[PDB]
């Protein structure tokens, strides 16, 4: 895995949920920030497991890939993430979706609480009109700090 400037960059899903669940054991989850770059499960199935192989339809401007990756991130993605912080009936009561001709973002945010620190969740999930590739953000910080 990459270390893209003070933040790993990690290509699967369970490197990505170690890194957080570990980062939690170590008392250090109201300071995180890691990035997963990776292909969703759906569109390697679709294209004989091989990027090369992914159609150039399937991208953000396809009605059925974005239905599908968004299916992704609410049964898989998000699922991974609450078991990591220790919270699986975590809610996100900040919700947004964002669509421009190249890119589709949606934003996940809550603000939380562990071992007495109030901190906020930020998961930003990227999909783009150039190619499969899904950009995930996981990030956190203390809330009312001074």
């Amino acid at each position: 895995t990459e270390d893209g400037e003070t933040v790993k960059v990690f290509e699967d899903l369970q490197g990505f949920e170690t890194f957080i669940a570990n980062e939690t054991e170590d008392d250090d989850f109201d300071h995180l920030h890691c990035k997963l770059n990776y292909y969703p499960p759906f569109v390697l199935h679709e294209s004989h497991e091989d990027p090369e192989k992914i159609s150039d339809a399937a991208n953000s401007h396809s009605k059925k890939f974005v239905r599908h990756l968004h299916q992704h991130i609410e049964k898989h993605l998000l699922k991974d993430i609450k078991q990591a912080v220790r919270k699986p009936e975590l809610k996100f009561h900040e919700k947004s979706k964002e669509e421009t001709f190249d890119k589709i973002t949606w934003h996940y945010g809550e603000e939380t609480e562990y071992h007495g620190r109030p901190f906020k969740i930020d998961v930003q999930v990227v999909c783009t009109h150039e190619d499969a590739m899904v950009f995930v953000d996981y990030k956190t910080h203390p809330v009312g700090a001074n």
